[PDB]
């Protein structure tokens, strides 16, 4: 026998339902722009297998950001286009303005809108109660769209959410790691940084779904409203299960891996052992209590669950009192 097969609880057959157009990215035609309507300004990052710059459209003098695409997956390329515009226009998704060829290479860039971006680590120390609660919508709103249309993330950390606070706009960036949502597919596991990691990915589970987006969600909003980053520390991939198990308990870990059959390693089976569960009042203290509220811990204790199909699903979470007066707010 093998793992037990799983189904995403909701959007399941978005794809299906549409042409295949949609979904089979290896068969997109790109339509490329014209490089010499851009100019590069400056390097903004450097990040893996990309290059990133404040750019100018001379067209019409808008500033614009250049990402210089080199995976070494090429097929990466396509997928990353593909779902750039199938999303365009979607609630807080970065727009993809143009693809060109770098004159240097020929290889791809992409050209996007830009943003003005407040970095996390100078802007979590700063941010209310409200402030919280208001950005997860807005990161919510983002999640619902992209996944009613058949896509998961895949990399939702803090480093992916670019914000303009002063005026409260929020962007979802680098989809560089999405995949579309296939019903019965096996996905690789080796997608998001270790920190943001879903147990799924963990215990090597590869028919997941978009519901591993909602774990990833729920390790940033830990890290928030406890004022701990990152909120699960793992120093390696066994490590973070460790450290997810000592918090959420290995009595709900095993009858994860009994419920779906999940062939875990023997010496690791022995080296997670038993941890109970802390209440999540464990982790507030004098200088993170005016962040933490009955139905802040209540949505988060419904985001951080070892089974993916009893996390809240984007929609669900929205719903949430913890969104109550923020969802007044527009
Ligand atoms: O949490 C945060 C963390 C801040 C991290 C700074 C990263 C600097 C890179 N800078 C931009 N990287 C982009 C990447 C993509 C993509 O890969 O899709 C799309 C758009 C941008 C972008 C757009 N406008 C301005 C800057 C950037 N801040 O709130
Ligand atoms: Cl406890
Ligand atoms: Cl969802």
């Amino acid at each position: 026998s093998g793992p037990v097969p799983s189904r995403a609880r909701v959007y399941t057959d978005v794809n299906t339902h549409r042409p295949r157009e949609y979904w089979d990215y290896e068969s997109h035609v790109v339509e490329w722009g014209n490089q010499d309507d851009y100019q590069l300004v400056r390097k903004l990052g450097r990040g893996k297998y990309s290059e990133v710059f404040e750019a100018i459209n001379i067209t019409n003098n808008e500033k614009v950001v250049v990402k210089i695409l080199k995976p070494v997956k090429k097929k990466k390329i396509k997928r990353e286009i593909k779902i750039l515009e199938n999303l365009r226009g979607g609630p807080n998704i970065i727009t993809l303005a143009d693809i060109v060829k770098d004159p240097v290479s020929r290889t791809p860039a992409l050209v996007f809108e830009h943003v003005n971006n407040t970095d996390f680590k100078q802007l979590y120390q700063t941010l209310t109660d409200y402030d919280i609660r208001f950005y997860m919508y807005e990161i919510l709103k983002a999640l619902d769209y992209c996944h009613s249309m058949g896509i998961m993330h895949r990399d939702v950390k803090p480093h992916n959410v670019m914000i303009d606070h002063e005026h409260r706009k929020l962007r979802l960036i680098d989809w560089g790691l999405a995949e579309f949502y296939h019903p019965g597919q096996e996905y690789n596991v080796r997608v998001a940084s270790r920190y943001f990691k879903g147990p799924e990915l963990l215990v090597d589970y590869q028919m997941y779904d978009y519901s591993l987006d909602m774990w990833s969600l729920g390790c940033m909003l830990a890290s928030m409203i406890f004022r701990k980053e990152p909120f699960f520390h793992g120093h390696d991939n066994y490590d973070q299960l460790v450290r997810i198990a000592k918090v959420l308990g290995t009595e709900d870990l095993y009858d994860y891996i009994d419920k779906y059959n999940i062939e875990l390693d023997p010496r690791f089976n022995d080296i997670l052992g038993r941890h109970s569960r802390k209440r999540w009042e464990r982790f507030v203290h004098s200088e993170n209590q005016h962040l933490v509220s009955p139905e802040a811990l209540d949505f988060l204790d419904k985001l951080l669950r070892y089974d993916h199909q009893s996390r809240l699903t984007a929609r669900e979470a929205m719903e949430h009192p913890y969104f109550y007066t923020v969802v007044k707010d527009q």
